This record gives C-alpha cells, sequence and structure tokens, in this order.
C-alpha cells in the first residue's frame, strides 16, 4: 500500500497495550514502513490460503479481541527485526532488508505456528492446548530465525542437521525474549501454552528432560518420527548453548558461564561462516569452537566454555 506511515494503538494476546506501526491510506494497514522494506501482516479469516487479506482496521485502534494475534504478530516482528539488526548487524532475515510477512487466524484451532519458505503463519490454538500462537515472543522468533537459517546455513529440516536447524531457532528466540526483557527465561512457548496450568511449556532449554526431551548425547532419538526428531534431539543442543550461557555441572562436567551475548555471538557467526546444510552434531561443536577461537582467541575462557559445554552433553 502507497500512504502515510502513522502509528496505532492495541492490546495484545495477553491483554498488553501496546503502539504499532501502520499506514493510513482510507483505512489504516497493518504495514510498518520503519523497518527495511516493512513489515505486513494479513488476516487469514480461519481459512488456509495464504497470505489472506493486508490487515485494514477503520480507526487505528485495535481493541477487538480478533484484532489481538495480529497486534502481537506485527509488534513482534518488529522487535526481532531490531534485534538482528542492533545486535547482528543483519538487515532482515536476508540480510538486505527483504519484507517480513506474517498471518494470523490461520485454519480453525489450529495449535502451530510456522515459516512456509516465505512467510510466517500462526494459528489460533484451540483455547485449552494453546492460545493465539503470535502472544509468545520466543514463539514469533523461533519463526523468524528459520528465514534467518534458510538463508544462511540452509540445514536440512531432517536427522541431525534438522534438530540444529531447531535449536538455533529455541537459541535466538530466547536472545530475543531477553532482549525484549519480557518475563525472560529458559523455557519455549510458556505464554502461550495451555492456559489452564501455570508453570509449564512446552520444552526447556535448562532442563530439557522435563519434558522427556535427551539431554545427552547417549540419549539421542534414532527412529523416524518428528522428521527423525528434530523437536525432540534439539535437547542436547539446547542444553549446551544453556551450560554455555549459565554455567553448571552436567554429568558431573563442569562448565564455566561466558552468560547470553557471548553466547549468540559465537551461534551467530557459526550460523552465517561455518554451518552448512548437511552438519551434524560434531561439526556444530568444530563451528562453534571455531567461532570462539576466532572472537576471544585460542586460548581463551570462551573457547574453553564451548568445548566443556559440548563435552558435558557428549558430543564428541
Ligand atoms: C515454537 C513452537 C511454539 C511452535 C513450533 N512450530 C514449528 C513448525 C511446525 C510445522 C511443520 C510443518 C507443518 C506445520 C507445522 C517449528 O517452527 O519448528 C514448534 O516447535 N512446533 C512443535 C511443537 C508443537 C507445536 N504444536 C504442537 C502440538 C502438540 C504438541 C507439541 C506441539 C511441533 O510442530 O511438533
Ligand atoms: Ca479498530
Ligand atoms: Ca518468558
Ligand atoms: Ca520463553
Ligand atoms: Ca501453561
Ligand atoms: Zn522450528
Amino acid at each position: 500500500i502507497t500512504g502515510t506511515s502513522t502509528v496505532g494503538v492495541g492490546r495484545g494476546v495477553l491483554g498488553d497495550q501496546k503502539n504499532i506501526n501502520t499506514t493510513y491510506s482510507t483505512y489504516y494497514y497493518l504495514q510498518d514502513n520503519t523497518r527495511g522494506d516493512g513489515i505486513f501482516t494479513y488476516d487469514a479469516k480461519y481459512r488456509t490460503t495464504l497470505p489472506g487479506s493486508l490487515w485494514a482496521d477503520a480507526d487505528n485502534q485495535f481493541f477487538a479481541s480478533y484484532d489481538a494475534p495480529a497486534v502481537d504478530a506485527h509488534y513482534y516482528a518488529g522487535v526481532t527485526y531490531d534485534y538482528y539488526k542492533n545486535v547482528h548487524n543483519r538487515l532482515s532475515y536476508d540480510g538486505n532488508n527483504a519484507a517480513i510477512r506474517s498471518s494470523v487466524h490461520y485454519s480453525q484451532g489450529y495449535n502451530n505456528a510456522f515459516w512456509n519458505g516465505s512467510e510466517m503463519v500462526y494459528g489460533d490454538g484451540d483455547g485449552q492446548t494453546f492460545i493465539p500462537l503470535s502472544g509468545g515472543i520466543d514463539v514469533v522468533a523461533h519463526e523468524l530465525t528459520h528465514a534467518v537459517t534458510d538463508y544462511t546455513a540452509g540445514l536440512i529440516y531432517q536427522n541431525e542437521s534438522g534438530a540444529i536447524n531447531e535449536a538455533i531457532s529455541d537459541i535466538f528466540g530466547t536472545l530475543v525474549e531477553f532482549y525484549a526483557n519480557k518475563n525472560p527465561d529458559w523455557e519455549i512457548g510458556e505464554d502461550v501454552y495451555t492456559p489452564g496450568i501455570s508453570g509449564d511449556s512446552l520444552r526447556s532449554m535448562s532442563d530439557p528432560a522435563k519434558y522427556g526431551d535427551p539431554d545427552h548425547y547417549s540419549k539421542r532419538y534414532t527412529g523416524t518420527q518428528d522428521n527423525g526428531g528434530v523437536h525432540i534431539n534439539s535437547g542436547i543442543i539446547n542444553k549446551a548453548a544453556y551450560l554455555i550461557s549459565q554455567g553448571g555441572t552436567h554429568y558431573g562436567v563442569s562448565v564455566v558461564g561466558i552468560g547470553r551475548d557471548k553466547l549468540g555471538k559465537i551461534f551467530y557467526r557459526a550460523l552465517t561462516q561455518y554451518l552448512t546444510p548437511t552438519s551434524n552434531f560434531s561439526q556444530l561443536r568444530a563451528a562453534a569452537v571455531q567461532s570462539a577461537t576466532d572472537l576471544y582467541g585460542s586460548t581463551s575462557q570462551e573457547v574453553a566454555s564451548v568445548k566443556q559445554a559440548f563435552d558435558a552433553v557428549g558430543v564428541k
């Protein structure tokens, strides 16, 4: 759309009030012109046909309960752009300020969200397993980081390379959650998952085993489901990345933490310089040690904490 950039106010999935960047041209659109080539949010109207319609509002006020998932997807996609730009110097997911598209209200009671190769897509949840999935900032950034991986390492979505694909989306989803300072933790999907039960979440980085996922390489899943367990085996990498950041003794191996800024920037470098579409866990260990070397020196503590974390998880 061509029009005048302006600012609206809305309420998100969790009832919080926020200002969002809109574009005025007879209606007010969910089009944000201030970031790259724009951030566009679309109404999928409970269908499965994408993208849907670009979101149009009469008065630039987004307080209807139908509005909520659109306010959050549009807002959080903004924060995520800002994290990659400000922290890593990356302009959009392609590095060239590509436009960022999301659709909300996809299907009926659809308990998932995904990146389809061109766009992000958010279910509303059935009301009991989930509530509308864009209400989670770690969920939004997990999704946007899949676009980042696609343009860079290209990690094939199956077996080990797939699980590394998933861990990368969890890791940067959490770093965006700490970036925004929005009640941040080392869990995934907590703000949106099971509104009935308090204190849980989809996956844990700090203790994957809490939900039954492997936290050590010998406990790797080897069958066939979940594309060879891409959402399962990512537990092993998630635990490594948690240890590098925070520190700890895990299966009797001790790791000093080097914190979350260095974590992200060892991972971002591994991702953009060293990883390839078929990389396995033990190539991720080489890439991460090589990154930390580049950045901090061969006999840094940073290099040493990377080696310990991967030993602690049985990866090499
Ligand atoms: C970040 C998370 C909130 C949503 C996230 N969405 C997935 C994309 C999943 C997808 C793939 C193909 C076709 C449709 C959907 C991803 O980005 O890897 C996920 O981890 N999905 C898992 C876990 C999950 C989502 N919905 C579920 C329903 C029940 C139990 C677990 C789940 C899954 O697809 O397995
Ligand atoms: Ca309105
Ligand atoms: Ca949180
Ligand atoms: Ca979280
Ligand atoms: Ca819950
Ligand atoms: Zn994913």
